[PDB]
């Protein structure tokens, strides 16, 4: 690897690992369209298994970028429109609060205060219908952003309904397979269990538990190589030969709402580049934030910091890229450590290399 990349990565990540007590970590830097990989520590402490380029990590909310792109692909296929009312794809959702709530609102967390988590008691299709029927919005649609698994997760579930495919089958056929993400999974198959890292929470080895809309909101597991490929695909969508997938990637990086310095895409979030790190971190506190509509949405802006953070009980992930500079980073760790430290490290590395 070029010595500049080796040096900035090791000099940034080694102290991070020490300060945060991270058991294992994988990092990829994409520099002028080429990936460079780094690994440290342990995927499984007890069995002394090291982190490798084939280790699977839980992506947590980074999964939402996949959901956003899959939704974009469905738009490009003509199967859904973001202006469609939610009720077009779930006619059983008859409660009057749903009038005026569209697929865009679900995908961008602007439906009017859908909650961060689906309750654990919700299991069956009927439990989920009941949950959404009984939810009372605090705000009118399209006025405030409140980050919510129950929002984007419902978007993902409804976006695949016209296809007739399950969410997992649609994701595999329409996103993972075309991009050659052959070690990226919604459910880890037995054959790959040897590569599935354990997460660590308070010293205990843990994996994410099943839950309603888990696949759509936080369910993807992936390797550092596949995530590097995902970043490359999002940096250079025009290189993608499947027309609807190229278009869906573009749609997911469009700017639909603004709050402060941040713009909301489909799954992805964006800021204008050059960007101050403090501003990036300005968005631990669950915040209700008024949004301004971008009417119509701005197509993907190349001079952007495009990013997403993710966590599960035992894992912490971060992805960021700058399309204008052909530069990106993926950081995967098997401990959920604070987001500001992730952003600080990513910015140190990418700013050094741009
Ligand atoms: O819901 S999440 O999508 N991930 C998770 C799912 C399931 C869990 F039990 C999690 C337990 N701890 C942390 C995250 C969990 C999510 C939420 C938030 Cl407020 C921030 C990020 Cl970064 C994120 O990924």
């Amino acid at each position: 690897a070029p010595q500049q990349i080796n040096d900035i990565v090791h000099r940034t990540i080694t102290p991070l690992i020490e300060q945060q007590k991270i058991p294992g970590m994988a990092v990829a830097v994409i520099y002028q369209g080429k990936p460079y990989y780094f690994t440290w520590g342990y995927a499984d402490i007890a069995k002394k298994q090291p982190v490798t380029q084939q280790t699977l990590f839980e992506l947590g909310s980074v999964s939402k970028t996949f959901t956003g792109v899959l939704g974009g692909d469905a738009i490009a296929r003509g199967e859904i429109k973001l202006s469609d009312p939610t009720t077009k794809y779930w006619p059983e959702l008859t409660a009057k609060q749903w009038n005026g709530i569209t697929l865009l609102h679900l995908a961008t967390y602007t439906a009017g205060g859908l909650p961060l988590q689906v309750p654990d008691e919700v299991k069956s299709s009927s439990d989920l219908l009941r949950f959404y029927q009984n939810w009372q919005p605090a705000w009118a649609p399209g006025t405030q952003r409140l980050y919510a698994n129950s929002s984007i997760g419902l978007f993902g579930a409804l976006a695949v309904k016209p296809s007739g495919l399950s969410f997992e089958q649609a994701m595999q056929t329409r996103v993972f397979q075309p991009l050659k993400l052959n070690h990226t999974w919604i459910n880890v198959p037995p054959a790959e269990e040897k590569n599935y890292a354990w997460g660590y929470r308070e010293g205990k080895a843990v994996h994410v538990s099943p839950g309603a809309l888990d696949a759509e909101a936080y369910g993807v597991k992936s390797t550092i190589e596949d995530m590097a490929r995902w970043v490359q695909s999002n940096l250079k969508p025009l290189d993608i030969n499947e027309k609807t997938l190229q278009q869906g990637i573009q749609l997911a990086q469009s700017r639909y709402w603004q709050t402060g310095d941040m713009y909301q895409g489909l799954g992805w979030e964006m800021l204008d580049w050059p960007v101050n790190p403090d501003s990036i971190i300005n968005g631990i506190a669950l915040a209700a934030r008024p949004v301004k509509a971008i009417t119509p949405p701005t197509p993907a802006v190349r001079a952007s910091w495009v990013h997403k953070t993710g966590a599960t009980g035992g894992f912490g992930s971060y992805v960021a890229f700058i399309p204008e500079k052909e530069l990106g980073i993926v950081m995967l760790a098997n401990k959920n450590y604070p987001n500001p430290a992730r952003v600080d490290a990513a910015w140190q590395i990418l700013n050094a290399l741009q």
